[PDB]
């Protein structure tokens, strides 16, 4: 197989999912440079790929897709019979029951989490303490659902790790080891153990590793 | 076959995604009133069907889901040989094609102009215009790369209408036909075509119909 190209550096969390699903599912990758500090993804070049001007980008020997989670369902698709055969599910059932899970990380965990990893860490703007305390609000609330799921299923879509839970790792990650906001999911027992437990996978630890070696 | 079953109001932007879409497939359904503007998606028992007490939800003899799109994927999975037969592609390029396209409303689109459709026509509270602002800038800004899109292809992922399009219909109709917003979509003149051909739709007239005899 000829790797699949990646644009983005490890450090960007919608980069870090992709990462962790091509190391989920055995497809080996070839990870293009773009230096945000430097705005290269603002470069008329790199707009031809990612109109939006976001990293990451994909690229195989058929498609040009954007979007983190098309990337991933796309290589979970094409893929499906290679590593973890039921990362998104192994039928038309068993997929839409991961689906939902992800589109709450897409539209309900995602937006108040993200905004905290980027106000608290990655913003040249003075924090807004009361905007912080707005979205650590609403992640709890958010957390206190899934304490209740988590209490009746090992993860988020039932009994095996999917790419549900995989798709909260980056920004899950961000704020349990690089802001003082880790409680939010340490301090609630049945969440505590999903993050635990999701951020201990080896395809994660790899995806810590990469950004180690830069 | 069995019609499924839905949960809310059609005024609901996310139950009007799942509507349109179960129109443009051609399949039955019967929906259950979900009152909002009485609390009616916090008593227990519908927090039983969606656990994070909003609309919609959807069953049907297999399965019960919550998060619109992923009720959507759902019903072009399990009814890909029903209705609009290419509304999410018909193989797994064209599959992922549109799906990036998806994710753009779901991540890029959907956030500030759901914002603006909420702090504009559904919030209690007196409008902050320099919050208003801030999401009209960023809508202004993703208009302009579609304006761009669209001048090359007829929809977002191509000349054919895909769910990609269908998913941006509830934000951009509040937006064009109830707040002073419009002029994001009409003043572009590409998006204006666009807007004009997905909005005229016979499964979104059917929906705004809905409403009215709702
Ligand atoms: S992580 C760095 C930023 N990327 C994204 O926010 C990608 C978001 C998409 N919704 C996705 O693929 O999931 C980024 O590119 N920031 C630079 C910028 O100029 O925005
Ligand atoms: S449209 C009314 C509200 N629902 C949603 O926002 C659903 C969003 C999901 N991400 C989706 O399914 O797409 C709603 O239910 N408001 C009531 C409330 O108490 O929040």
């Amino acid at each position: 197989a000829t790797p699949v190209t990646i644009y983005g550096p490890p450090l960007c969390t919608a980069v870090s999912r992709v990462l962790a699903t091509l190391i989920e599912k055995d497809v080996p990758f070839h990870l293009i440079p773009i230096d945000l500090s430097k705005g290269e993804q603002k470069k008329p070049e790199y707009l031809k790929i990612q109109p939006f001007g976001q990293v990451p980008a994909f690229k195989d020997e058929s498609i040009t897709l954007f979007e983190s989670r098309a990337i991933c369902r796309y290589i979970c698709d094409k893929y499906a019979d290679k590593g973890n055969k039921s990362l998104y599910g192994t039928d038309i059932l068993s997929k839409a029951n991961i689906d939902q899970w992800v589109e709450t990380d897409g539209q309900t965990f995602g937006p108040p989490s993200g905004d905290l990893v980027h106000d608290l860490l990655f913003s040249s703007v003075p924090v807004d303490e009361a905007l912080i305390k707005k979205n650590v609000d609403k992640l709890a609330k958010v957390l206190d659902i899934y304490e209740q799921k988590l209490g009746q299923t090992r993860f988020l879509a039932g009994d095996e790790f999917s790419f549900a839970d995989l798709s909260h790792l980056p920004n899950g990650d961000y704020l349990v080891n690089s802001t003082d906001k880790g409680y939010l999911f340490t301090s609630r027992k049945n969440v505590n153990r999903w993050w635990t437990e999701i951020s201990n996978r080896e395809s994660w630890k790899k995806v810590l590793e990469m950004r180690k070696n830069a």
